[PDB]
């Protein structure tokens, strides 16, 4: 029979559907399956404290009210443009801070019907979602973005939502970021908020990000140990070359103060201490001591051959102690910083 | 009986209706009872002047029109699509400048009504509001934001805005902010506005907020320490070295004034004094002035063996009066800083 | 009797009311009065060469097709949603660039109807307005912010805006800028543009505001003159420190240079002079000088006793000859720059 | 007559006027004349390739079916809302970027029908348009921005594009910009694009800018022969100041170099030379010679009388050839660059 | 006959038409040709790993229903109101960002229906499309930009995209790009996409786009082949001159380490390594070894006449070694990096 006819017949004011009242007005909750796809993620930033995600989003749930038998096909698709004249639930994300739908050409909509009963609702939405980020162990960081689906309106006893047991959440094929490793592990787990106003239903999903240390080993440590056996060439000098020593040690000081500052261009002004700072501030230790070095000798070397012996003995031990001792602070260093973090 | 019947029987044409009129046309003016709920809060930008926040509107009022007896449920949720053939509050944000509703996947919109004829009206909004900030004292400074619900249209004839006896502001669990720590103490105080169009009702909450000084501390305080300090060193190096020590001194005084400029990068341009300026020009100061005693060093020196021992003097004081006064200078000003703020 | 009747009784198809046709269609020209409240100004930016307010705009006309008799009330609040149904100006700001309206919960609108047909119409709005600026004494400026309300559609036959006579500018209490002082004094104009089209009324505001100094002086005029008084102390170094004194010279050049290039960084790319320009032109001018002046000491003092004092001679001069012009020029600066800017 | 009635007798479905059929649906094609008031000109960025405008558009064509004989008045004015029900060319801008239309209060529109059925439209638009530039001569370059207005839907058959023959294009009074001189020629000129799917008609106007010297010889030129200046006055220190001549040619040589990384912060990464190029590329090269000169006049000094003359006389020579060199250059830089640019 | 009553008598109630049916509910499946025109390309921006475009789309398919005989014209344009009540398939695209229509002065949308039954479609559109790209061998890079139509609702089942036999994309005439060169070879192919929904027609069209070097070797590449040849210098100084050598290479080596910070200033944080750091890296390497060089040389003079020839050697060795080697990898790097690339 025509095409036209069922749909109105089906879901028309001759029928009786409205589309304000439940599947079940007075009974068991309506029980909602849903499934997401991410299509692409990516734009996180420390600063703004946020992410960006592109997801297809999919709802089942069974409607009585929409069973059809006398139509031969088995599963009926639709057209977007009706999605007005059917109940659907009323999901929120509770983390969310901005959203759009798209209208490129169409609605990027999808509704299937069953002989049963069963709807299925997709569609296509980017969000930029919250992230609360821990900064200590800032470089060797691994992060959790949380994304969580509550129900506005309705209390427990009308909608539950539940995971479907199966593929919860896959990704796209080649999803790569570029400062970060996406785990393939997804922790499915309950929430349920509490307000003055009742009980609703909450669903949550938490992704696992590492950072990668390609770039901050190519930026700060590498400079940073530079200018620090740049500062170290300074013990091979005359101790007569005053102005060079002096223009040496205050250059190696000032750039190091320069990096240090610099180092925190692109985070969140937090007030605790990291480990790039605590990296910076013993390089910044080792060149000050290193000055402070030359300092004492030179001071001492201006007494007046017992005081040239000693001035002498200073350099020499200094030549062969100041690279052991950093050596040792990057073993204790590196190591319990892949010990700390597991 | 059927659920669609009841819904228009009672606000529509049939019954009379009419969303533009108050529950009562002429009598006492209409109590709505407010509350909110918190569920972000961030993005404080002292250029800008502004922050924005993320909450939950709770309005409560009596609509006697509206009183069902007849129907067997106490309490009636309802589709937030019928909220246009209600009438409703309108309330406004006297010092938003930026709002939006959400549409993630519905409008996030909850009502309720009573047997007695009360309304429970419940919105998701995300303002962006106004706060003058005071910088002095500005690393330890306490702001205070405020947030202003008014009634634009009607006198207070018509209709009069009240807090909720118990619980009128809370906080989501778990909020934190990466540069303030929001006290738990709200101010709620009465507010009306006179204008020459009348007399409107007015409500106003108070937020206090103290600001973070590890950041600051770990970049500003304490590498002017350090060039005060290594201005300082200049003092054992031996006067002969000229080009040396005046490098030093150049290099050091330029410094300071870099990072004198700097420390101002994200700050509106006021016109008053604040502490970290008191800071940098008292160690300006200091680096000047041990510039000056070396420039005198080296005019008394060339005069020509008292002019020898005379020059080795101030030499001598210098190395023990730069530091006594420079930690005289701490002293008092760490005090008084932390009583002139109580 | 009946609220509902009364209104689109008078209002409606039954009265023959059209929106779309003028109080007096063919008559005397319909007079709009004008009253603006600000409720905040700011964002005032240079570069991008305009400002941004909010205001309350309220019009005042007599309709005497809306004069109502026999309802008691003297004076009739309305809705906002009927305002589709009566006639209202089509006033346009001309320098405006941006503007929105508020539906923060409502849309914040008023409309009241008297006896007698006066209309009285509130609406809150946002704007961006352009402001030609003129940056010559920029520094010590006094800028003109102007807004002028035209209508785009009817000539002065039909339309003619007018200011009312008491209040027509009236700023909120306790508002306060961060860079400039708002003058009290509001001066009202008649403007009227001339098309190809016709003639069209238009209303003009004048807004004085006065920049503050504070920032400046902090910012770049006291960093300036602590490099002219570093140049100064290279004075009384001893003439045989050469490299010291001309590192001295190259830093405090560079610096100099460094300043003024950073003192332009918030300002659009004007062609012309401004005094902060000619302030680092006669500093960087000095730095000079001194530097000139010591390679011309040193090339007097290698030429070989006559040679030696003449040498001396120039360090003396210089010593007391280069404050005094500075002095000077400091005096003839500020002075004419109290008397040009009035 | 009343005059209700004659607005939807004439465009109503008693008369029959269809808003979807042209004036003349199989005949000569309708011709349009267009004219343009400019209210706003700027934001030029050459980054973005693009610039802002806000104009007047004027729209003029004939319709038959509009003639009106009965109504006394020649010409009648009308309501904005009405646009809708009458046909309306479907103009659009070619080179468009961004566009939005103005709705301070009402819709800012007008519209005029004359007894013959002429048509006058009116309509205030925001253009964000591109503008391909061509940075070679950058300092003193002259721009040429256009704008076409083209047909989307309708073929030369149909609709013709023309120009007014009086006054195409004015400009308001007093419109200034800080970079640029608007040239008071305007070139009309026809264009016609060809597509696959026909012939569209297109009409071109061409605003020709010039760039103002002003601000690049404040910023640019002068620093660099500050620099120059500089390096010069290196010859005339003592050949034993070894350490202060050397210092002072490695900061030219940085300064040079970082204003010549500099001199291209706010411009698209072309890949040709510009004359700035030319001239930083010449100032680096005078620099790079003069520290070169003294590094072979110091390695001549240390050979061993008559390389004491030799190493003297090269001193002597430089201080009368690096200024009638560069003196050379000046002159045949700016004498062509004021020909080729011509 | 009337122009009027044929549009409602073909596509009207009466006739039966209705837009939510395909042209053949069950039966083959519909062919869709498209064509792309590409207006405007542009804003390629690595950091937000996205490119901007605008383009004309074009898509035709047979429609049984439309096929109209009575009239006589062979192509009948349309008004773009009807849009809504033709069926239109669901394009969307995949890779997409963001989108908007143009609403300039109309809508830009075009029509036309043929005798036969076939429409053409055509709609302007801006895009921003999402391009993962490789950044190795950033400065000789050659990227892939893809863009994908998808249908988001109908499997292959009910419709089915394909490319057109003659000129699937043009390119506008005159269009250029500041940074790139577009390859005028574009590759046609086919994708499929597999979802737990069903399967989806997918098309993709890949440009080629080459990187123009001017800019990099005018910005990066010369300056730094400019510190290493003022590394460089400082062999042919005298090696009494230890404070004049030292400050150079300070300088030399702090002016290095600022290049290579700010050589990643405008892309994105990865993980590898690209061309211009290995190239910074070797320039880095070389002018460490000249300072490391010129310290053992003054380390083995002070070590009291065979010392002072060792140390000359040295000297004399280094003048004609530092020189070739860095040419040895001038020719390596060159050549590798245009065989490797291709
Ligand atoms: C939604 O799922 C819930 C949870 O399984 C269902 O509630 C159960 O239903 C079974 C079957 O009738 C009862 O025997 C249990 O006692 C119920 N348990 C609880 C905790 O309610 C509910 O019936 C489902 N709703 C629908 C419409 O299928
Ligand atoms: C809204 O609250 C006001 C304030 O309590 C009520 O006004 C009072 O009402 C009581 C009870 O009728 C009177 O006895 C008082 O004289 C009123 N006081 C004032 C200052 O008006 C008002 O009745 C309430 N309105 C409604 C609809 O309940
Ligand atoms: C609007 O104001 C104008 C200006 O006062 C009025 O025009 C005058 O009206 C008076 C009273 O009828 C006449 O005597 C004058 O000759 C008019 N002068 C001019 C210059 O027109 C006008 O009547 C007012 N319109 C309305 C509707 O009140
Ligand atoms: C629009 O303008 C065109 C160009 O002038 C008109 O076309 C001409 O019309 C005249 C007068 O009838 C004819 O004699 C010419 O042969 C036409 N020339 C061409 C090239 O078409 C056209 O008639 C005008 N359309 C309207 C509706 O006035
Ligand atoms: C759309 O194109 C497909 C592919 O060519 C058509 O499918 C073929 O149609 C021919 C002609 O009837 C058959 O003989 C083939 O067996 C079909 N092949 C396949 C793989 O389906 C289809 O008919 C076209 N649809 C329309 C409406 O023209």
């Amino acid at each position: 029979m025509s095409p036209s006819d069922f749909l109105d017949k089906l879901m028309g004011r001759t029928s009786g559907y409205d589309a304000r009242i439940r599947p079940n007005f007075k009974g068991p909750p309506v029980n909602v399956t849903c499934n997401i796809f991410i299509n692409s993620f990516g734009s996180i930033a420390e600063t703004t404290m946020d992410y960006r995600v592109n997801i297809f989003l999919r709802q089942k749930w069974n409607d009585p009210r929409l069973a059809y038998s006398e139509y031969p096909d088995d599963s009926l698709d639709l057209d977007p443009s009706m999605l007005d004249s059917i109940w659907k639930p009323d999901l929120f994300f509770a983390n969310e801070k901005g959203a759009n739908f798209h209208e490129v050409t169409t609605d990027n909509k999808l509704l299937r019907i069953f002989k049963n009963g069963n709807v299925l609702y997709s569609i296509r939405l980017t969000l930029t979602l919250s992230c609360p980020m821990d900064l200590k162990n800032f470089p060797m960081d691994v992060q959790t973005c949380i994304m969580q689906l509550e129900s506005f309106g309705y209390t427990m006893n009308d909608l539950i939502f539940e995971w479907q047991d199966e593929a919860p959440v896959q990704v796209a094929e080649g999803l790569t970021l570029p400062q970060f490793l996406l785990k393939e592990e997804k922790d499915l787990r309950y929430c349920t908020k509490h307000y003055n106003t009742g009980k609703f239903t909450c669903i949550e999903v938490r992704f696992h990000l590492e950072r990668q240390m390609g770039y901050y080993l190519i930026q700060m440590y590498i400079p940073s140990l530079l200018i620090v056996i740049l500062s170290w060439v300074s013990f091979w000098i005359n101790m007569d070359a005053a102005p060079a020593r002096v223009a040496l040690g205050i250059t190696t000081v000032l750039t190091m103060t320069t990096q240090s500052s610099g180092s925190r261009a692109s985070l969140p002004k937090v007030s605790y201490v990291k480990a790039i700072d605590i990296w910076m501030a013993v390089c910044l230790l080792f060149v000050f001591s290193a000055l402070l070095e030359y300092a004492a000798v030179n001071f001492v070397s201006r007494q007046h051959k017992v005081f040239i012996d000693r001035a002498k003995k200073i350099d020499t031990i200094s030549r062969a102690c100041f690279p052991l001792a950093f050596l040792i602070f990057n073993i204790f260093y590196w190591v319990i910083y892949k010990i700390l973090r597991h």
